[PDB]
DNA sequence: CGCTCCCGGAGCGT
DNA sequence: CGCTCCCGGAGCGT
């Protein structure tokens, strides 16, 4: 097998950036910046199978990646990662008292992996002729050092340096300025745990507010670099309907509730890979503003077209 | 039985607070406010009769409260919640493709309520004969109602207004002012929820600051109410070392790592169940400064004594 | 029904 | 080893 780089040692991306991405995800070849996929392999069959079957039925490719998007959550609930994990990981208790196993471990951070997976080869192939405007899962290491704040912590006679980088689970950015940028952070549920991406996007506008980092004892690199990276969530809603007392999903539903509504209200965005909500908008206009706290995951394509003045 | 109150229709406390508290947690009697707790029984047993043996043995009670407070990931390992729970919930997963039980649902939630039940009714013991400093489960009715930030969030012709009521576990506060007080965040793991917690800490620091309040659009009461209203967090950090391929606590360590000091960092302070930790302090001082990022819990008899000024 | 609980290694990055 | 992943109802509060 053959073994590649996505940037080299100045930070920049190498020359056909994307096809070396949607290659590693492919498993045609090993990357320096990337393992291979665990358990990628069957999803993305089934994607690309979703995906030739409609584009031969007609439809322009641009269409067909906004509705397989905006349907991901159907695919990985149509993914039986259970069975395939089970042939490989303990299903038994990992302690005597406990309630997790490494089979629960793993399908846990698998279907993670796989949601983010998805939408990184997503968006690679419909970039997949564009040299300008790059996608990556994790943040590209100019944009990773940019979104690193540093915190001076004094405790007594002990001096310590605290370092905190903004989180980015994939980046669509562009190629001659990183910092311009659409930095992605999904998790297949919300709950409580949306929370955590609060705090983020939190710590993403005090990145660009010179009080506040004075406030918290916090440095940045440049302020001013990061105005044009814009910080989105994006999320699969998988609550499994059939669940036995299942107390349903925090996105499909009439209306989302209240502290659902206001982790949504700190992102810039919020996607759902789900497309028939009635409260979740389906046009996406950058300038005339946000038209709904939850948008289709499709939508992306549309603002990585108003943003990077582009077409696919 | 017989049931009681908290909180007059007022808000305030009704006299003899605390043992009120004990006695609903000892299931004496019934309380407005709280229901009963589902399956604290066993290991609130094993709570009084280590007390009881450590104070037969010659130690004084302040010492032995101390003690326990600082052991109590030991009593919650020692507490086989699971064959408990089996009677009742059944094991099968929710789902057919899923990995969550209604079992480890209910063991998941349960041994999070016990951690803070735990800490409430070791708190409510050590202030047994104390009505001027007073300990609840959640918060009480005015500094509940004194944390809860508002944001007006209007979409388009939309609008909705959003409620933002800053978490506290349990919390401990003067009865003569219920803003004078302890609120405490718990958690039986750190792990990156721990960052959770951080977001809470930094609405809680938000809430006191005018520009930020005016940055994120966010309305509060009072800011110079919270004043003496304290933001610390506590953890069992109960990762058992025997599970296979165990990778260990987060802070039962030689140094908690870079981003769990952070969490900590945005703290007033963090307590841990455990003792005998090296970086974890043993000694509080509020004049002297936070002797380090992580304090054995025992320790916050001591900052409730400094602070209310009483002996315990 | 809103909101929160998480007896934790697998997997990936450095 | 640092940090993050989580096919979600039970339980408590209202
Ligand atoms: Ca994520
Ligand atoms: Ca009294
Ligand atoms: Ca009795
Ligand atoms: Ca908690």
């Amino acid at each position: 097998m053959q073994k590649y780089r996505l940037y080299e040692k100045d930070g920049s991306p190498v020359q056909d950036f994307n096809r070396f991405v949607k290659g590693w995800l492919d498993i045609e070849f090993g990357l320096k910046e990337h393992q291979p996929p665990k358990v990628f392999d069957t999803i993305r069959d089934k994607y690309n199978e979703a995906i030739e079957a409609v584009v031969l039925s007609g439809v322009a490719p641009r269409t067909a990646h906004k509705a397989a998007l905006s349907t991901l959550t159907e695919l990985l609930f149509g993914h039986d990662l259970a069975k395939e994990l089970s042939a490989r990981l303990d299903i038994q208790p990992i302690g005597v008292g406990g309630f997790r196993s490494a089979h629960s471990q793993a399908f846990a951070k698998n279907v993670g992996e796989n949601f983010v997976n998805l939408m990184v080869y997503a968006l690679a192939c419909i970039l997949k002729d564009n040299d300008d405007v790059l996608v990556d899962k994790g943040l590209p290491p100019h944009l990773k050092k940019a979104l690193t704040l540093s915190r001076e912590c004094r405790i007594k006679d002990t001096l310590r340096e605290i370092k905190i980088p903004i989180e980015g689970d994939l980046c669509v950015f562009s190629r001659s300025n990183h910092c311009n940028a659409i930095v992605i952070s999904a998790a297949t549920r919300l709950k409580e745990v949306f929370h955590i991406g609060t705090m983020w996007a939190l710590f993403s506008d005090v990145a660009k507010d010179e009080y506040c980092l004075n406030k918290w004892g916090l440095k940045v690199e440049s302020s001013e670099s990061l105005k044009d990276t814009m910080y989105v969530f994006a999320t699969a809603d998988m609550i499994n309907k059939d669940g036995a007392r299942s107390q349903g999903c925090d996105v499909e539903r009439e209306t989302p509730r209240n502290l659902i509504a206001m982790d949504a209200s700190f992102f810039d965005y919020v996607f759902v890979s789900k497309m028939g909500i009635g409260h979740v908008s389906s046009d996406l206009s950058l300038k005339y503003g946000r038209e709904s706290l939850f948008h289709e995951l499709g939508c992306i394509i549309d603002m990585i077209e108003q943003k990077f003045d582009i077409l696919l």
